[PDB]
């Protein structure tokens, strides 16, 4: 069997890329080999090729300003590629690519199964309706599955495959008895928009008990965030690390003890940071946003979810963790994300693919 992984050109530095490469490496090492190639739809050659080290790939280039012509070109090139290569399976890492795959199948006269495998909420990205051009669907979240179903797709044609994270051999413990609560934020800083650091700040200012917040990340809104903190009179409780290549090394070496990681986003493509935290035994308090903190967080066991906008609920969650009214056992939290760990994840993924054939 041969699998083609196809998509629009990406930066080459994202988590998605990493997951893809990992999957391909796992596949081409399953049997003697299963054989994986990639095909990219590009307006330029800006994509970094580092992540495509041991990956066989081809590219379709079109910078025609009329989208219709561009898409026509893309479909043509991918048909040609199909004719050349003859894949058994085509997996589309974005929604437009499903369209391309379907048209190209018709054009090329080649027989293969098309799987969707989007890495972002359909409702927060362009070309959502193109999802319907795939035969079957690989959903990284329940929210994505829901979105897919809303466009008329049967639940039986969608497998929730989640996303992978590495097993860790260290636990980040909570602060010792009668030490202040230690909260962690890891990600790009946006005051409002997607990330709503403003919400984080407001909830922490409303909490009862002694706490400290460690912020790993930066962005244009850094200054604004700082200002807001000052306004709220919480500036002395916030520690800023800026951008960090290895946030978890910082956490281990500098912070050492963590009560919870907090995420207050309006929406998320996939909150890998939460997963990472849980793999180190850190409980997570997150907005129940699209998508899917609700796939990772088990309320009362490895953290909490609050309804979008429900800052009172968030505050309540914070207060209970600070007081110990609710206790999360760091030593068992890594076991609560069993289905996300590399090997099991890949098993599930493979099953989702070959179960539909």
């Amino acid at each position: 069997m041969k699998i083609a992984f196809i998509g629009e050109a990406v930066s080459g530095f994202g988590g998605m890329e990493t997951v893809i490469s990992n999957v391909i490496h796992t596949f081409e090492n399953s049997s003697p080999k299963i054989n994986c190639e990639m095909f990219f739809f590009c307006r330029n050659d800006k994509m970094d090729k580092a992540w495509l080290k041991e990956i066989k790939y081809a590219q379709s280039f079109s910078n025609i300003k009329l989208s219709f012509l561009r898409r026509a070109k893309h479909v043509y090139n991918f048909s040609q590629w199909l004719k050349e290569t003859s894949p058994d399976i085509v997996i589309c890492i974005d929604v437009i690519s499903c369209l391309y795959a379907n048209k190209a199948r018709k054009k090329s006269g080649k027989h293969f199964t098309i799987f969707s495998w989007p890495h972002f909420s359909l409702d927060h990205k362009k070309h959502a309706e193109c999802i319907t051009y795939a035969d079957y669907h690989l959903a990284i979240s329940s929210g994505i599955k829901e979105q897919i179903m809303a466009r008329g797709i049967s639940a039986q044609d969608i497998s929730v495959v989640y996303n992978p994270v590495s097993i860790k051999t260290v636990i980040v413990p909570p602060p010792e008895r009668d030490k202040p609560a230690v909260f962690l934020y890891v990600g790009r800083l946006k005051f409002e928009g997607q990330k709503r650091v403003k919400d984080l700040f407001d909830g922490l200012a409303r909490t009862t008990g002694e706490w400290q917040l460690h912020i790993i990340g930066d962005g244009s809104d850094f200054e604004k965030c700082q200002a807001y903190s000052r306004e709220l009179g919480i500036e002395q409780r916030v520690i800023w690390y800026g951008w960090q290549s290895a946030p978890w090394q910082v956490v281990q070496q500098k912070i050492k003890n963590v009560t919870a990681l907090l995420l207050t986003s309006a929406f998320e493509g996939f909150p890998m940071t939460l997963l990472e935290a849980m793999s180190y035994g850190i409980p997570c308090i997150s907005s129940d946003c699209m998508s899917g903190p609700r796939d990772m967080i088990k309320p009362g066991l490895n953290g909490e979810l609050y309804t979008p906008g429900a800052i009172d609920d968030f505050v309540g969650h914070l207060n209970r963790v600070i007081s110990g009214e609710v206790k999360y056992q760091h030593d068992i939290i890594p076991g609560t994300i069993e289905r996300f760990y590399d090997v099991l994840y890949f098993k599930n993924f493979n099953n989702a693919i070959f179960s539909k054939l």
